[PDB]
């Protein structure tokens, strides 16, 4: 583990591709209304942004309703442009709120300025589901119960 600096993190979370305006999920248009409100209250705002003054990065965000889910997989897409890159990530704590066990899922992103795709699928909804994730307004100290991957 290496010398660098822990942020608190906010996750902008998006149905709609932020830069593109394009809506991958199956549900389109239309469903524009739903699908924000399920993306939101499925990830939450609150995350952890772990930075080596080597220049390593790891994003950890919380995942609700994993009762509820599985097969997820994630890209980055640096920029917020170009091709999405298939990207590992690691279950660093599970935890539990209101609606069963919780996820933290931490991904090694190349900048800060990156785009995260997710999918996985739903059990109650029959189908897998589209999303986009980014970490912004970052905070000087990090408060909350996330465990850090990579720095000291
Ligand atoms: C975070 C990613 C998610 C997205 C983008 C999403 C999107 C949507 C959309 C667009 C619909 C409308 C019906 C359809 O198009 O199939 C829907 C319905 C539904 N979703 Fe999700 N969803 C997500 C996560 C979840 C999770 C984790 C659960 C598990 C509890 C869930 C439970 C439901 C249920 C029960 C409905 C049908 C009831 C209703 O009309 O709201 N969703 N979702
Ligand atoms: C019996 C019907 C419903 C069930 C079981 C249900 C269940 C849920 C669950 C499990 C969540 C995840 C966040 C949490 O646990 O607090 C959620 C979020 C949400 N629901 Fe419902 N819901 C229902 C109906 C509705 C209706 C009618 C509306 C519209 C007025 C609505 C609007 C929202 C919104 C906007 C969120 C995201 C809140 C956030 O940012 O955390 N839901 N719902």
């Amino acid at each position: 583990m290496d010398k660098g600096q822990i942020y608190g993190s906010i996750i902008q979370r998006n149905y709609r591709h932020p830069i593109s305006g394009q809506i991958e999920d199956s549900g389109g248009e239309h469903s524009f209304d739903i699908g924000q409100g399920m993306v939101e209250g499925t990830v939450y705002s609150d995350a952890m942004l772990e930075v080596s003054d080597a220049g390593k990065i790891v994003l950890t965000f919380r995942m609700s309703l994993a009762d509820y889910s599985g097969n997820y997989q994630f890209w980055i897409q640096p920029g917020g442009t170009g091709s999405f890159q298939a990207v590992d990530y690691n279950i660093t704590q599970k935890g539990t709120d209101t609606n069963g066990t919780t996820l933290d899922i931490a991904i090694s992103l190349p900048t800060v300025n990156s785009i995260i795709r997710g999918s996985m699928f739903v059990e109650p909804m029959g189908r897998e589901v589209v999303f986009y994730l980014s970490a912004s307004e970052l905070i000087q100290k990090y408060s909350g119960n996330m465990l850090a991957q990579l720095v000291t």
